[PDB]
């Protein structure tokens, strides 16, 4: 602990040029025998590259002079900095001899001295130039190609065969260069000004006094936050001189206004209901290292330096620019020489809770409110302040820079610290918990497992956005007017605010993004699941957002892509859903009238989109049939919206395909079919059994539910079964106000138990898998390890699950739907490079793939592909094995790993389905 945070104090201090600042802490350190004893050789070089860069030769020969009485041997890191600090000062050839006789002797060899401990390239230039002065040649090593992977599944995608058709962007260079140059100024302010979209209030004088109040009290916010920070560095200062370790340099990395201004930020943007200390903390530490790390990379010429080399990886990603030779982005910005920084490393958990406490309790204790301080501590909002912040009504709402989406192209992921945000630090791993096993696995692996992982998220943050006109301009007119609930847009009206205030954010950034191409960044999960990195306007969170959101990229539909988009239409209002395609094109064909009244007249019309499930989507789909059949040639016409080809339980179908299943074949559209089978239904009516022998029981439960189980409420249960680790399925539940709702959590609890026991009685091969990833979860987990595999694409995926050593039946239970999701976003990965191979434009919302309507059937069948070869490679044996070889070989928990080694290797017996039918499967994403 401590040590952690004496490393962190010294890497800080030399980030803000405060070497005697450091050094006086490190040498009452030294002179306390036991702060010696936590003194380590990594913070003496730390402490050494500092002064080498100010070129005190003096002060490293005491640091020196300093580990020969500690007596520690000194590492390639000392020599490294001394060598550095003997160019920086241009001292004679003879000490830079002696130094290099000293190293070797007790420094090691000088290349590996050059090739390990990495260091900044002034300070490889000046070891370099010291060398040269010295009678040594150096001998640097030559360059090597960045290494590529084998692996049979991604040997398609890295194969150095030009048969390829990269996709370009429309956007020209020099415009991408001006968007460029817009988002780094968005980066950094880290704070970007948007207007609200909720209807301005007229001026009157409780407003005007409510403003005027509110501007007032700002004024003197920052007054006292500013007098604040002044007095906690001057506190911590004095405590550094004194001899204990202080959050003095972590302070003083950003300036004190910039502190003061986010800390104002923070107040404002914080909601009424509020939100976690911790939590809280956690944001304040993590926006004072992001914007530290933007002031750093201007200060020091990294932003120049990234500035020529994104502009050079621009015309790959530019049309009217040529690359010779085609590359991946990650490939090109490694070809064109990857500058990364020393920084992208985030400090260690407890300093930045540290950090982000000690802000937080600045902004409670200095913010005053006359009635009195603004936020109370879980932190709260003054209900005067809130009524305050109503009756102003301003008009503008200050948003990260992070938050909103980005108007440049997103940087490519050469590694899972250095991607996204060009400036602003930002992990692979979307989930908190266990956040330093997830990374911590990513990185002792090789890099070429992780490869597809990072060319697939770079693939899928590529793709451009934009919002659609006249949905946004029908949304923001029932939004602003009342609200219509089932059609999806808050009403002004607990839940309901926050619905509200969400819907506030998402169309303010719309309308900020009105006619702008916004590109979102793609992070990953420990499931290997893709989320975009935008919380306020990522597609996934409603169907509003979806209707909104529309491929920027322009697309010819072609011959089929008119019939595809009448399907989807189709498919999207749910109407005739388990019939065959050729049915569902045909009733769009009938329904063509309702659908094009709906494109024209929304609010005042028939207004059949409503009664569909999807309104927004179906509203959308409407607008761009009607565009479609008006325009002379469908094909020819350039369909932004997305076309979603799901496949009904992509679960079940991994279970199907691991444990050949005939029967679950047929049952999910993994067996040829012409009349498609709907699983949900099936399921439905295996629990209706059930719930007659239920009703035939004491137990009543059955008795409520009878004609109470839609095919809907079986659909979320499923899902959840399968592809969940039950709140959704109470909430279907609810919605049926007829169904007696006494008891929606028994029915909802009784129908998951039904659900599961149904599937697993109804696919053999659901069960057998089922059963055995579970029993080996179980005795994994025994001994305290948590239940790791390696993805068929070769990522990394931890169980983060943890309770203050792993929870035996949360693995236990969690392994299934976790290995599901792996599997799940293995397939999709492995679509999307193909796909990108291809040159479609793919991109994966929830469980659904997304791509304009022309690629919709070159999608689905690289889909079938890929899923036939993911699983005709063997992914139950090569699990049985790793785990084996992983968990099983473990000389301390020997008796027990016995047991473990032999459930491991009594793996489910395959059944008798072909896979290579799945591709012939009409229906299997349809």
């Amino acid at each position: 602990g401590q040590q952690q945070r004496l490393l962190a104090f010294f890497k800080c201090c030399l980030l803000t040029d405060q070497l005697p600042l450091a050094h006086h802490l490190l040498v009452v350190h030294h002179g306390q025998a036991q702060k010696r004893a936590l003194l380590t050789l990594d913070m003496y070089n730390a402490v050494m590259l500092g002064w080498a860069r100010q070129g005190a030769f003096k002060e490293l020969v005491y640091v020196l002079f300093m580990v020969k009485d500690a007596g520690l041997t000194p590492d390639l890191l000392s020599y490294a900095a001394a060598l550095q600090c003997m160019g920086r000062q241009d001292q004679d050839a003879g000490t830079i001899e002696r130094c290099l006789e000293q190293m070797s002797q007790e420094g090691l060899k000088l290349q590996a001295l050059f090739t390990a401990v990495l260091l900044s390239e002034e300070d490889r230039a000046t070891v370099l130039k010291a060398v040269h002065k010295v009678k040594p040649t150096f001998s640097l090593p030559p360059q090597l190609p960045p290494p590529v992977n084998t692996s049979k599944l991604l040997r398609d995608v890295y194969a150095k065969d030009g048969r390829v058709s990269y996709p370009k962007l429309h956007l020209p260079l020099k415009t991408l260069q001006c968007l460029f140059e817009k988002q780094l100024h968005m980066e950094l302010a880290s704070r970007v000004c948007v207007v609200s979209v909720e209807k301005p209030t007229l001026p009157s004088k409780e407003v005007k006094h409510a403003r005027a109040t509110l501007a007032t009290l700002r004024d003197q916010w920052e007054k006292a936050l500013c007098r604040a920070l002044r007095e906690t560095k001057n506190r911590l200062e004095r405590e550094v001189y004194e001899g204990r370790f202080s959050l003095y340099p972590f302070l003083c990395l950003l300036d004190e206004r910039e502190v003061v201004r986010m800390l104002l930020q923070v107040l404002q943007a914080l909601p009424a209901q509020g939100e976690s200390f911790t939590t809280l903390a956690r944001e304040l530490s993590a926006r004072t290292f992001s914007r530290h790390v933007v002031q750093r990379q201007r200060v020091s010429g990294q932003v120049q330096a990234l500035q020529n080399h994104y502009r050079k990886y621009l015309c790959l990603l530019a049309s009217d620019a040529e690359v010779p030779e085609p590359c991946l982005p990650r490939q090109y910005w490694e070809e064109l020489g990857a500058p990364e920084a020393l920084r992208e490393q985030p400090w260690p958990l407890p300093v930045q809770m540290e950090l982000g406490k000690l802000l937080a309790e600045m902004l409670v204790q200095a913010t005053q409110m006359p009635c009195v301080p603004v936020l109370y501590h879980i932190l709260k909002p003054h209900p005067a302040y809130v009524q305050l912040l109503e009756k102003a009504a301003e008009p503008t709402l200050t948003f990260e820079a992070v938050d909103v989406p980005m108007l440049c192209p997103p940087l490519p992921w050469t590694s899972p610290h250095s991607g996204a945000f060009l400036l602003s630090p930002t992990k692979l791993m979307r989930t908190v918990e266990g956040a330093t096993q997830h990374q911590e696995l990513l990185e002792t692996c090789p890099p070429t497992a992780l490869h597809g992982a990072l060319d697939a998220l770079t693939q899928l943050g590529n793709c451009a956005w934009r919002v659609n006109g006249r949905v946004l301009d029908l949304v923001l007119q029932l939004f602003q007017a009342k609200g219509c609930p089932q059609l999806g847009v808050p009403a002004p009206p607990r839940e309901m605010h926050s619905l509200r205030a969400e819907a506030l954010y998402r169309l303010s950034l719309a309308q900020h993004l009105r006619d702008r191409v916004f590109w979102l960044p793609h992070n990953m999960d420990f499931r290997g699941r893709t989320y975009p990195c935008p919380p306020h306007f990522n597609h996934l969170g409603s169907d509003v957002a979806r209707a909104l959101l529309e491929f920027a990229q322009g697309r010819p539909l072609g011959p089929h892509g008119l019939d595809w988009l009448k399907i989807h239409l189709v498919n999207l209002t749910g109407l005739k859903k388990r019939e065959p395609l050729r049915k569902r094109l045909a009733f769009a064909e009938e329904v063509m009238d309702d659908i094009l009244d709906s494109a024209d007249q929304p609010l005042t019309g028939r207004k059949w989109w409503m009664g569909a499930e999807e309104p927004w989507q179906t509203l959308a789909c409407c607008m761009e049939v009607a565009n479609a059949v008006r325009a002379s040639d469908p094909a020819a016409y350039v369909s932004h919206l997305p076309v979603h080809q799901d496949g009904s339980c992509n679960g079940l179908q991994h279970y199907a395909a691991l444990g050949r299943d005939s029967v679950g074949a047929a049952s999910v559209n993994l067996e040829p079919s012409d009349v498609p089978q709907d699983v949900y239904s099936g399921v439905a009516a295996q629990v209706e059994v059930f719930r007659r022998q239920d009703a035939q029981r004491g137990m009543r439960v059955a008795q409520v539910l009878e004609g109470f189980i839609t095919r809907k409420v079986v659909k979320q249960t499923v899902m959840t079964v399968v592809y969940g680790v039950r709140l959704q399925i109470e909430k279907r539940l609810r919605e049926l106000s007829d169904f007696p709702q006494e008891f929606v959590w028994e029915a909802s609890h009784y129908l998951v138990a039904q659900v599961f026991a149904s599937l697993q009685e109804m696919f053999s091969g659901t069960r057998a898998i089922q059963h055995w990833l579970t029993e080996s979860a179980r005795l994994i987990s025994h001994m305290g390890s948590v239940v790791e595999w390696v993805t068929p694409l070769g990522v990394p995926v931890i169980q983060p699950y943890r309770l203050d050593a792993p929870n035996t039946a949360k693995q236990a239970n969690g392994f299934p739907p976790n290995f599901i999701h792996s599997l799940d976003s293995s397939h999709m990965m492995l679509t999307a490079l193909h796909c990108y191979r291809k040159g479609l434009t793919f991109v994966s919302v929830h469980d659904c793939y997304w791509t304009h309507a022309a690629d919709v059937s070159v999608m689905n069948q690289v889909c079938r592909e890929q899923f036939v070869r993911l699983h005709s490679e063997p992914i139950l044996q090569d699990l049985s094995r790793f785990l084996v070889k992983r968990f099983c070989s473990e000389p301390q928990k020997i008796l027990e790993a016995s047991q473990l080694k032999e459930t491991l290797q009594a793996v489910p017996k395959p059944g008798a389905f072909d896979l290579e039918q799945v591709k012939r499967s009409t229906y299997f994403f349809s």
